[PDB]
């Protein structure tokens, strides 16, 4: 009654052009089983969106990654908010939310905002760089570990340690396998940068830190909420800001929009989010039988969200395969739905929109001129590589 398929969606195959693929999931019907890793699959918008909203039913707690943490050890002390449910998850996700408010926006936006424009001026003197290295990669690392109030030696790691967080997140493939390997110093680096006495004052940790007396938080988990922050709050708007400036590059009549009216800024990186989804899948674990679109699942099952399909699914958006910085973007999973929806999008959404703002400004046209080259991950999706030119506007 559910239908099953051997599509490896964790394999090179699938990241380099995933979406014939999702098509198949999607159409197959509202739950598949994929045979190659014994798990249920979600594709299209309507159960995505579902076991996103019920968290009792598709729990969190026994890990958002393949592996099950009442069967396998994780490979790092869970997450104190991202693998918790209600009510353990409540009070972190508050102090979360307060630490990365819309009031802590207002203090920040200025000075991100003047680095975004200092970065794409620097880049147009060079003309012809890397979209990724020179631009998605060097604006949020000259932004957040600042924000973070994170000290300057050492940064090299925080890629690398994301990379390795959303690879982890994965089944036991060799993106997996080969990147723990090699965890221990990055790992190393991120744990020694949580505690109190090594966070500038000001900053996002120390504000984390300062949470303790509230009785929301004690001293021992704000050390693993700065752990989050510095497992999801980079490498996530490095794929985001670089799938941006791809679709920029690919829809130049959406650039020429952009340009005539910068306040588009903010909308085009949303569509973006949509378009691209940088954080393509992950998992829910159930906590019992539960019948999902006519089709029932067991107690205990993993359950795979495919988070870009659904933010691609016909039955949900018109011509989801354009990118369209005008359409109404709300509603698409990107930031994911429900309590666990992305606790810092708004510091996301402002990286993306003084980005986008300054590109907007600045640039008339934005040309691929060399080989593009896709990044592999298991989780996450985006380009190691996007060799554009650059015009000055
Ligand atoms: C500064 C911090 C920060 C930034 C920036 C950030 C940027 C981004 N994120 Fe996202 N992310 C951050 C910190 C988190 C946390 C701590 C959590 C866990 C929240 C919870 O309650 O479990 C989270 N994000 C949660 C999420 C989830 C939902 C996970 C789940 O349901 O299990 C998604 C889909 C997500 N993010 C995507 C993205 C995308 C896409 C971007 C950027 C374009
Ligand atoms: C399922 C991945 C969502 C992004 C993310 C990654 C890590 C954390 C964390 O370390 O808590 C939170 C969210
Ligand atoms: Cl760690």
């Amino acid at each position: 009654t559910i239908p099953h398929l051997a599509i490896d969606p964790f394999s090179l195959d699938f990241f380099d052009d995933p979406y014939p693929d999702q098509q198949t999931l999607r159409d197959a019907g509202p739950v598949v089983y994929l045979d190659k890793w014994n798990v249920y699959g979600v594709a299209r918008y309507a159960e995505v969106h579902a076991v996103l909203n019920d968290p009792t039913t598709f729990c969190s707690s026994r890990g958002v990654g393949l592996s099950d943490f009442k069967k396998e050890k994780p490979w790092r002390p869970p997450s104190l908010i991202l693998e918790a449910d209600p009510p353990a998850h409540t009070r972190p996700r508050a102090v979360l939310s307060k630490v990365l408010s819309p009031a802590t926006m207002k203090t920040i936006r200025d000075g991100f905002a003047a680095a975004a424009d200092a970065k794409v001026d620097e880049l147009l003197q060079r003309g012809c760089i890397d979209a990724i290295a020179d631009l998605a990669e060097a604006y949020p690392l000259s932004v957040f570990p600042d924000a973070m109030g994170l000290k300057q030696e050492g940064r090299e790691h925080l890629l690398p340690y994301a990379g390795l967080v959303f690879n982890a997140f994965g089944p036991p493939n060799e993106l997996r396998q080969t990147a723990i390997e090699r965890s221990a110093p990055h790992q190393a680096y991120v744990n020694e940068q949580c505690q109190r006495p090594n966070l500038a004052p000001g900053g996002f940790g120390a504000c984390i830190h300062a949470f303790t007396d509230t009785g929301e938080i004690t001293p021992d988990e704000a050390p693993l909420l700065v752990r989050s922050l510095l497992s999801a709050g980079l490498d996530t708007t490095v794929n985001g800001i670089g799938a941006a400036v791809y679709c920029l590059a690919r829809f130049p009549g959406e650039l020429q929009r952009l340009r005539s009216d910068p306040t588009l800024a903010r909308n085009a990186f949303e569509e973006a989010v949509r378009f691209e989804s940088p954080v393509q899948t992950f998992f829910r674990t159930t906590t019992r039988e539960v019948e999902l679109g006519g089709a029932v699942i067991g107690e205990g099952e993993k359950v795979l969200m495919f988070l870009g399909s659904a933010n691609r699914d016909p039955r949900r958006w018109s011509d989801p395969d354009l990118y369209d910085i005008t359409r109404k973007t709300s509603g698409h999973v990107g930031f994911g739905s429900g309590v666990h929806m992305c606790v810092g999008q708004l510091v996301a959404r402002l990286e993306g929109e003084v980005m986008l703002s300054a590109l907007a400004r600045k640039v008339a046209a934005i040309d691929i001129d060399g080989p593009v080259k896709r990044r592999f991950n298991n989780t996450l999706r985006g380009l190691e590589s996007l060799p554009v030119k650059l015009t000055p506007a």
